[PDB]
């Protein structure tokens, strides 16, 4: 039993809710919140910008130190950093950005990172400003993630389409 409330169940292990992931995180304080990161951990916009803003830029400060030490992530890769005031940990996951020409086959590799965590709050990877088809992102999620994932979809119109078209 967990504290995630109001989700629709899509599969044994995948759940979905129309919610602002920022407000959802501040409410549940999950062990892991997933960020839709880029390889430089520059949290300028989209979900990343919103999460970082909610941490008063502390996420960005921590991220800049991470990159200075370790260099950029791989597309499809991830790192675990602090969740600040939002969660215990933030799993920064880099889905392919279609508006950068990056291989969509990398989306499966990106979702595989979720399997290292028993329960996560997450956005749809490569969706939004990353330019991929969110219906496709949801299919890859369900077919790749085996751990318990609670998906927050900010756009109500998109949420209804995802639910109504889900096979
Ligand atoms: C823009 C974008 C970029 C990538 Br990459 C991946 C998903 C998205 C969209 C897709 C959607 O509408 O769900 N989501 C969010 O921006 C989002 N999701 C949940 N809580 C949030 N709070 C503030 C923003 C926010």
């Amino acid at each position: 039993v967990n504290s995630f409330s109001g989700y629709l169940k899509l599969t044994d292990n995948v759940y979905i809710k129309n919610a602002d992931i920022v407000e959802e995180a501040k409410k549940v304080k999950p062990t892991v919140v997933v960020n839709a990161a880029n390889v430089y951990l520059k949290h300028g916009g989209g979900v990343a910008g919103a999460l970082n803003k909610a941490t008063n830029n502390a996420m960005q400060v921590e991220s800049d130190d991470y990159i200075a030490t370790n260099g950029p992530l791989k597309v499809g890769g991830s790192c675990v950093l602090s969740g600040h005031n939002l969660a215990k940990h933030c799993l920064h996951v880099v889905g392919p950005n279609v508006n950068k020409g990056e291989d969509i086959q990398l989306l499966k590799s990106a979702y595989e990172n979720f399997n290292q965590h028993e329960v996560l709050l997450a956005p749809l990877l490569s969706a939004g400003i990353f330019g991929a088809d969110p219906i496709h992102s949801l299919r890859v999620c369900v077919d790749t993630v085996r751990t318990n994932v609670y998906l927050a979809v900010f756009d109500k119109n998109l949420y209804d389409k995802l639910v109504s078209s889900f096979l």
